[PDB]
RNA sequence: GCUCUAAUUGGAUGGAAGCAGGGGCGAGAGCUCCUGUGGACCGAUUAGUGACGAAAAUCCUGGCCAUAGUAGCAGCGAUAG
């Protein structure tokens, strides 16, 4: 597909190809568990004084 | 059903949470409304998180009732007024 180019006036000016991974098919599965794991990984450790 | 995180989305000084008494729903775990009190915070859905649910362990700590206006405040070679 096509995107529509807009200059900092908010006008259309000139249009380029939409990349082909705008096209890939849409996983909310997969989507949930890159972002499950991205908010894991940035937790901390913690416990009680042994 | 409980905690806290995230996204999405709501409620509150025109009165949040909690608490007391009461009305409704659910087989039920439990949900919800009204009144009073309270006087500042509280949810829902989804995906997570876990120091997550008690009637019991001679369980732990604290508080409290009965026991009870009961036992003792006599006994001793110093009977003390
Ligand atoms: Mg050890
Ligand atoms: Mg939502
Ligand atoms: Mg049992
Ligand atoms: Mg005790
Ligand atoms: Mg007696
Ligand atoms: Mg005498």
């Amino acid at each position: 597909m096509q995107a529509t180019i807009y200059d900092l006036d908010g006008n259309t000016d000139g249009e380029v190809d939409l990349p082909d991974v705008f096209e890939t098919p849409v996983r909310s599965d997969l989507i949930g568990k890159a972002v499950r794991a991205a908010q894991a990984n940035r937790k901390q450790d913690y416990g009680s004084d042994e």
